[PDB]
């Protein structure tokens, strides 16, 4: 139940400090690390089937973070305002980006879904070789 | 997989007036999804006999799924946008639905391409014409 | 166990005259039940000590608007008729949502072929292309 | 041999009623289900190889139907012109379409071959984001 | 000889076909030869430190070129059959059999789907919307 | 294997002047190909011991391979098409080569896309611009 | 000595501590090397399952961690602005160029060896697909 | 060490004879076949892990040949000036082409990279079916 | 620590002969061969896990080469143009190209990554077959 997870800062927290905001974000990173998604795998030994869960990496997201610390995207975007907090926001979003990038690069996360999410572009060069 | 029968405790044609009640209803849908995986039949053999076992697959959350479950029309759901308390709940619920599918596809628990299309994740490209003449 | 789907008809019989949303929903639900009770079957082989054994394994049957209408024995023209009366069009919208959702969740779980289903549902690939040709 | 299979209605059949034509079509459908194609697979045990035929779904086709009931495509097409048979042709062609769609959707027939045969379209949206 | 380029019907060298039955009979000989002559994929197995090898049969795709080659008529002569209707119906029938053999084989993944799709001329259909603002 | 050393019984730089002589040489190539598969090394283990064994793989026939084998240049072979007495043999040999590769690719014994390009099998598509107006 | 150390990447920092002020190429390059070593010493981990006699065993398998310029700056604890500022002195600019080249090569070599996802890395490095198209419409 | 391999004609040889030039090319072909690349493959049993190198086909290349016979690509191109040597160059490049084509067709070499190297083209026909 | 590897030619060498430069390039080639990358492979026996490192081919790059011999890319391009060094640069780059091509062809290196790096192009022929 990922939608139930909330930081220790409680309901509708007010952040008037970088240290406090960053710590709440770190609680989210910690929760993601501690709460992988589960893939049910089936095994069998001599006529008996045993179904055991296998951990899969959970991709970090900004909506996941904000839901966790119990604020709206709009409030999160409000933090961008004060430089004090804006620095924390930048760092948290970079962590989210790098988690997904490193996960995808290590084939722990689906590469194309992450490439699309991160906005990694395909670059190409096309030559028209039609004789004139 | 009798999903078309599933309904929240709020029953038929509920009139939501409270954001906590609407959110609780949405949470009932999320709980239902988690408790009701789709099933893949898998077969194994041993000493001359074949054994079949259903294996749990993640069920993708959808807005139409949610609304059917809490028994409102998509039109009713859009009405909630018209007042701030309910609209905040709609946004929260839609973000949960998006993230469930994104994280599921990212972990290859859901088919990545179909989820990418559903979520509107775009392919971005840069193309140079090297024969501009 | 036989895939004679061309023989499957609802209990409502030939050419139902639905005058009721409860009635029409009821008919739609009979179709959904048949689909789930009637998976496709795939033969899988297993070896053991010099002998191979075959076992059929259930595969999800995709719902379709065509299937539903054929099953309840109304024409597509009749199905679109229901739209005329906002009474039945509400039941039609609900059925089509169920059919869409069945195939979407099936495909998402890889129980149905994702590309077949993406084309069927009309899920689009979206792209953004920048021309970076110098100038 | 699939080119040898024929309905109980004999050579160059004439169809006097929709029930007769439908009966012949259903014979084709039933023949298809009773005659899967076979993938040959090998298994090994203690030095010997076993060749195990494994059943693969046979896709229905209109030309297969017409070969089976022993009429040309041209003749089949004339049945649309009979007021007593037209609805049967429609029904038969719809069964053929549905069998392939359901089979492909269930991963029992090759998805791309069926998608092309059925005319299932890919839809896309493209935005030119070149700065002006 | 029994290699594919050597295989021939029981009508022999350069048969001049002037009947539907004789022609259809010849075509069936080809269809039967194709079924009797799958291609072979070698597979290896290990047992107690000795490797063992045996092949599995792979479906041979039917082709119009293969058929004409087998019944020993040129493609030119085959086209000629199109002109007279006696033969024309047999030609159409045979070509439908060839098409369906490959189509069903590919649908069952017993033949390579993309090779067959290109051969049969099965088309990809698409719809594209330019959503560039303006 | 030294495939570049394989040569028909017609010797060095033969000067073909008969269609039966050219066809016989082409047939020696066809047989050589069918008789000389490529070989892939595969590993096998048993209770902690490993053994390797070559497994036979289909060799694709090619016009360049044919000409190398009968020992004429590719350009000489192209010349044969203009020759009244040799042209039919060229056409026939090129058909055998095409047919072998087609059957191999269709049977998944040769790489499908490499063969599709080699044979010139085309992809056909139909595209509708559905941009509203 | 062959299991997850559990070092959280967002916590990782060089021995130079908080907000270091790099005033020599040597100090800077040493810090960059700490990052390169950290990446090597802290792979990502994939959980894999095994079984023997009806018991399910979990075990982590190491997966290569891709180096990134953002990763480096976070590790040595300077902002992107500061990193870009290093370009002002020919002194530090050489270190920056070399560090970025190391990062590029680590990813390329990882991807080429199938240790990192090829397409993810190709997009990251800006490796282009080049094509030549002939219009053969009878004209 | 492939960059150290050299023909028996020594350093920067001068080829005057077509037979000498062909003989050198054949030394290269022989060297390629005697020097496959190796893939390490791991096997395990009862707690022990064993590694085994497996031979992989080495793709012939014109640059590889010229490095081996120790001439520059420029020198190689210069051979075209003499009808004599030009025939040997064509024969050699033809052997190189076929080795890679046949290896790729048999999936002993990566087919798409070989397709690009050989310049095998994708041919398509595209119909604009937009209604008017 | 590949970022610490350096040729016997020391820091920021100023090369004055083709033999010296070629010698330095060969040290790099030798280093690459002696320094494969490692994939951890896991096996299980009796509820215990065995980890085994497996060698993976390291791709040669001009960037790796210049880092190893400790010169800038512009220095390297300067060698391209130097009458006395240009031949050696061509030779070194040809070695690097062929190592990656052969590795990719053998599937020992990722084919698409290498294809992009080598600049191998996809060639196509397109007919527009629209009616009118």
């Amino acid at each position: 139940r990922f939608w139930e997870a909330r930081s220790s800062h409680g309901r509708n927290p007010k952040f008037e400090s970088p240290e406090a905001l960053w710590a709440a974000c770190c609680e989210y990173f910690e929760w993601v690390e501690a709460n992988p998604l589960w893939e049910m795998k089936a095994f069998s030994y001599q006529g008996e089937v045993i179904q055991e869960p296998i951990a899969k990496m959970r991709a970090m997201t900004i909506t996941g973070l904000t839901l966790f610390i119990d604020v709206t995207l709009e409030t999160w975007r409000t933090y961008r305002l004060r430089e004090d907090l804006s620095e924390v926001v930048t760092r948290a979003e970079q962590v989210i980006y790098d988690q997904k990038f490193s996960g995808a690069a290590a084939d722990l996360l689906n590469a194309n879904i992450i490439a699309r999410d991160l906005g990694l572009k395909e670059q190409s060069q096309v030559e028209d070789v039609t004789p004139d």
